[PDB]
């Protein structure tokens, strides 16, 4: 089963949840929703939320390993497994365990020869396999202010309820938190990267 919120109910929450700290939004989400998970690619906002979660009530992580992450990204996952020890569900392209295996099964540089198909294989399909296997009802996302955002959104296809605790944070306050709380971060940011995706499609 999946949880359905009335539109008048979604509207009430977006008016009251904005008065809460993100820490209070997280406690509220855990109390309110069954089958709640944090979906992250371990960008900066996901690390802020993960660190906040570590202080209170743990929430399982969902991580999509496209097999084409930066080496620096895999380093951060290893660091997070050590310092935070979360429950971490990792989903990969079905039946593939490495970028080399991916290239032999689907061809070289699929992300440019067939972008629609590369995206289904390494992003869309593992994510929908995760949501169905784990019976996900709500997810905490690291979506924030763009360089206003609702605190609650409903993904029309799956009925997944998205909660954005950092809805009112810009990039400055996020790096601020990372630095005071000594949160590990992707070392590619030291080279001036903003967003971090696959090693071949990050610009």
């Amino acid at each position: 089963g999946s949880i359905s919120l009335s539109q008048e109910h979604i509207d009430h929450l977006n008016k009251t949840l904005v008065e809460l700290s993100p820490q209070e939004v997280l406690r509220w989400a855990v109390v309110t929703f069954p089958n709640l998970y944090q979906t992250t690619a371990f960008g900066l906002t996901g690390l802020v939320i993960l660190d906040m979660i570590s202080k209170t009530k743990p929430v399982d992580l969902i991580f999509i390993d496209t097999l084409h992450h930066f080496p620096q990204t895999y380093d951060l996952v290893r660091k997070v497994a050590a310092a935070y020890q979360p429950t971490l569900h990792i989903y990969k392209p079905k039946g593939v365990e490495s970028e080399e295996e991916f290239a032999k099964k689907h061809g070289d540089s699929l992300w440019e020869s067939n972008d629609d198909l590369y995206d289904f294989l390494v992003k869309v399909e593992p994510a929908q396999r995760a949501y169905k296997e784990l019976g996900v009802n709500a997810v905490l996302t690291g979506r924030r202010k763009s360089q206003a955002l609702p605190v609650i959104e409903v993904e029309e296809s799956s009925g997944i309820i998205k909660i954005n605790p950092l809805w009112n944070w810009d990039f400055a306050q996020v790096k601020a938190y990372i630095t005071e709380n000594a949160v590990p971060y992707n070392e590619l940011l030291d080279l001036g990267y903003k967003s971090i995706g696959d090693w071949h499609s990050t610009v």
